[PDB]
């Protein structure tokens, strides 16, 4: 288990992390955690390392992209003290171009997105013990679908900013990939964005197994 | 115009069609007909054919498949007396198979989905004047998409079964193509088949051409 | 089609133009279009001319008269650099006179509302590529009805203006009168202003056909 | 005063006499009778005379023909063993005839409404010590207008009843039409049938004057 | 009729005034005037002198003494340059003396009331047409029930104020009295003070009668 | 303590009984009780007797006579099989003779009372270990008060039936008498019938003195 | 994993399982399992066995015990044709005796505990592939607690008719103490008995672990 | 009784001071004292004694620890001019060390809780007549359960204090204590804190003996 004894765990991104957590605060309260991914989180490491005592905000807003976390993140993040920072951003960056794809201020194309995301990770990382990057997905199995396609090469480029930072990588992709492989996108999210528990489940299992959590600890 | 002075025009099916009509009557007003291409049919009818006299009712109910058409058809429909009757079903009657794949008593597969609406189609037939048949639809270009390919195998039973019983054929998953060969479905419907203004708009222009409406009456 | 691919369209005007869109934005959702003509049309020109990347802002507020839309012309209009902008006012300014006759400061009367409306053309005319002039309407058939008859003052007004100025005109009046022929105006509206989704696909349409719109392109 | 101690007055009617009574019994209160005439009718009595010690019950019902007055008249007039009964329909009979010109059904034609409102005071005249015949009303000042016309006719056959039947008679359409020598519609009601409080008033005061109510009484 | 042509009518008072009236403004729509005997006083108004033109605000506020009504003199009355100002306060001023009497700070005892009021009808009378003041009531039939008899002390000065001023004047106290010899106040107010739309017509007919109202104009 | 441990304690009446209390059953929990003189009492006897072990049931319903307790009995007192019941009726019985006074159907007169509320105590003592015999009450210190005069003929009714049939028996208006002494009515009950939680405990606090509540048990 | 492909799985027991679940039907969806075990069970489930095709149904009725569940088990488990039932009882059962200690019809004692699982089980088993029984718990640390000492007593009922039957067993009890080895009670219910989503994956993770599911499968 | 005429008695500490108490102001209406102990120490006074003229108010607010009451108490208290002040302050203090172990932020341990305590009354006591403190409680029976545990030790804390400021003293642990040798605190508190109307009534009835309340006076 990476994270240790009474460090603070902070996560940030859009509505895959927000999930309905209180604001600003997002602390303490699993209430106050929202109903997804973060909660699940915190709730499995409370279920199974209940000693480790370690603290948990939930930053998420839905609708933001890359920018937006940029334009909090003094607020939202630096002023936190947060020994851990995840960050999960880049669905909406992408999402924009396909939804509306004439209100192109609404688009955060990918050169602008992974020198973004890297100015997060490297303004941070002289003032946490750890950053883990989650990759945005998009819940759909088809590699030539015109967004699945632009959400890889974001996924990409995450996997390269976390191999050149040093930090820790969740492939949150790779691991609907695998359960794509037996279910229709629509079983699991009809928006193939915002998806059932067992989505969230999908998430936060993927977060627990890079942080070195064990279901069964022998530790 | 095929449809005639005063004749009564009942349309049926799932949300696509009741889009919050008044139930259980689905007439009467400014609203009964809910929001979306009903009204926008029965709308352009009066801006166009104010003279025409036309009686127009939504029995549209949300979640149904044609299982549910036939449950309801004698005192939906057929106690109606309508001269008209507008269907497009098969959406639910799918996409179960792929949001519910273990659900399997949610899903009308072909065999049940022909053989019932075959048997609404041709016991409507001599009662009324006239039967339109719309197809289902799935807002996704790519044709071998699992949903999309098979919601174009029940829009082929429909078209078969309007083409055996003369009925008037609207096949709205070719109008959803010609936009989609512009737009990625998300612009239209995140979901793939609740859309907006626009996909609405799509329907009820497919509905009225079918029907011989003239945007601007050539006489 | 007048309207060019990548261009600004914004609509401005009373209740009739608002319908519920959102404040203050009026942008892109449609429910942020609200649930009117300016929704329509923006509907159907996406239904139509997919490809074209129109961007659509409703600007209406209900219950304003042309000293409100002067009073907020630069933040709601200049401020959001159009390429064409649709004005429709002049309802409010006359149904006040009739519904609250001795409210006398809530009537702008026909002197003031004429060098008021050709001050906003005049202000905007260099700063746009086009103006839409829609006259106001009142949804009454005799012509010596004393709101009519003002009415009508106005909208010859708003024709001058358009003639004037080389503005785009859409006699919305005229359009209601061709379905009052048919029908007693509480078919279309109980108040005779504010009408079912029929009067509004008869404002839309009008709008369109003076852009250019085909409902079948033979382009 | 017409109405004498201890007698029991009933009003029946559409939404113009309903006013948002208290359903089933319109009786019992600080509000049973609902906001509009009836209760402004039992206020004055009161506030004039207060010995008088009337019962007042108010069976409106919003929507309703006087079809709809003959299929609850057993449970809602004759069962209550009114000494009064106050009838005034109308509106909805003619008003259906154009606002929903093509659904026939809803339309209560001449013959039916003089057959069955003649009948209803028939029945009752024998049960009762007496009957008000109200006549419908439409508050336009144009007598040629289509509505006002055919209102007018349908007063015609409560006038010749009330005549026929030794019953009081108001005449609400002659009270609207004095106000609407200064007023336009619009300033008592937009849609010319709901108005404001002062419509009321003149229906209060209406139905006051013709069973002799005096302002300040002349003893 | 003391109100002339086109004149501005303005009520002020407590909750018996207020009636639900739209804040801040209190004018026009009678929605806006609250629905008890202003609204009232302004339907019987346009019923019968709807020619006049009068203009009606009603600034009343729930829960005011005379104290309350002086510290929003300038806002409420002076800057709306009224014609006519009508004040009916004192209710609370006593009220609070039997309801709370340890919570002194909320009583106006008579000294400070009657200059207060004296206060603002001098300060009022050179810049209106004229003043109307109605006492404060009482619905209590016994003289000397404490806060009745109370009551009655507070309404012998504003008759004195009246007298002394030249202003017009309205005994409410009288008006209901007459009433209390046949009804205990529970059928006009449960809690004395508030009562149905009976004690609201005893109120707006007592101020028309002060107006020269006339039911049935000879004129 | 004249309950004794184990024992079932039902309670019933009108509004001042009913307090919000859980409908149908008005037992189990933490505010099914309502929250006035039963609660109260409930709080107070497991505050300072705790051991007692007492179930307690609220079978109060707001607007109640003895007509309406008689009409229910079988079902909410006897079929409860409760050991102790305590009755408080008689208010609206009365005050509906004041405050609708001329809809006599309503209103409860002397010889209904007596005869139901004996007929009602006599069929239950012989099923219950014993019964208490509340008198209604009303706030008002004037024994002229009309409403009050007739109130403590109904509560000599009460007292007239607890002796004879040996029932206990609390006189409710003593109790508020003395407080009158130094309060206002309005300082306990705006309405003279609907107390704060000062008259709640007025009436808790009688009921507990009647039952032989110690307040600091003396053993 | 002792689920295998295609079986349904039915949980039923009182809050802990309901969860705010889906009335009546308990399946369908996105949301209609509820918020708590097992939800995130079958998310757990879908996740990490996406590939066994599992239906899950929730029977979890908030307030229920034993005798609940025998009252509805033919209509909600056994017409429900399950493959494995999991049961989750006796929290209520033992609760009421403790927060309700007089209301005895409310308390399930050992004798009616044991005597209606037993039968419940019995009856079942012969029905359906497999059943899962798990134990009520209290979070509460002091074995000595009353309440926790009753609650160990009626799960050493369960798990000897889990032996008795050969059917699968999960102590929930076992589960929780472990954490409160750590943790306060408070800490992860206020009440003791509805928890956080940590307790909630408590319970989850102890219902997986004794059906064999691995968190990484080891193929 | 030690609260003389005409004094302001003020309550403050957490949740079980504030039940819903009105703000800001607390006061006079009942409602407006919230619905536990304040509001029932209140009405037994004035049930009791009427005449003494007792101002209350309830500065309770939910959540407070006394590092919160320290932040607010000019505001609160010393700007309220009490003559009397109360406070009962320690629940949460102690309550966050337990259902938040990790966020210690929220934790005021023993040594800052007695000298803040102290420091608030010291700097209260030469304002005003006295003052009480009333401990926090626990509802456990179990002393060794590591939360009543803690609690008592803040509880003893309390009491030295009253002891060297000459301060009334209410010890609402023993007062639950004597109750709890009966009930299982489930009966009083689900969650050991927020008790039942029996809780508030326990606790009302102990600051009434310490003020030295007869329930019934001799005097
Ligand atoms: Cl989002
Ligand atoms: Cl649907
Ligand atoms: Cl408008
Ligand atoms: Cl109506
Ligand atoms: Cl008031
Ligand atoms: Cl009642
Ligand atoms: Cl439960
Ligand atoms: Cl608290």
């Amino acid at each position: 288990m990476k994270i240790g004894s009474g460090e603070k765990l902070l996560f940030i991104g859009d509505s895959i992390t927000d999930c309905g957590r209180a604001r600003p605060e997002g602390e303490g309260s699993f209430g106050a955690l929202g109903t997804g991914y973060v909660a699940y989180v915190v709730g499995l490491l409370q279920a199974v390392y209940p000693e480790l005592g370690i603290r948990v905000v939930n930053k998420g807003i839905s609708g933001n992209t890359v920018r937006d976390l940029k334009a909090r993140w003094e607020e939202d993040v630096i002023a936190q003290k947060p020994d851990w920072v995840s960050i999960m951003i880049g669905i909406n960056d992408v999402w924009r171009q396909y939804d509306l794809p004439f209100m192109k201020e609404k688009h955060v194309y990918l050169d602008e997105y992974e020198a973004t995301l890297r100015s997060l990770v490297l303004e941070t990382k002289p003032l946490v013990k750890g950053i883990i990057l989650m990759t945005p997905f998009y819940i759909e199995g088809n590699e030539q679908d015109p967004m699945r396609r632009t959400m890889d090469q974001y996924g990409r480029v995450v996997k390269q900013i976390a191999e050149e930072t040093n930090s820790l990588f969740v492939d949150t992709q790779a691991a609907f990939n695998e359960v794509l492989k037996t279910l229709y996108p629509a079983a699991l999210a009809w928006d193939r964005v915002h998806p059932s528990v067992a989505g969230h489940m999908i998430l936060a299992r993927a977060f627990l197994r890079e942080i070195g959590f064990e279901w069964v600890r022998s530790r």
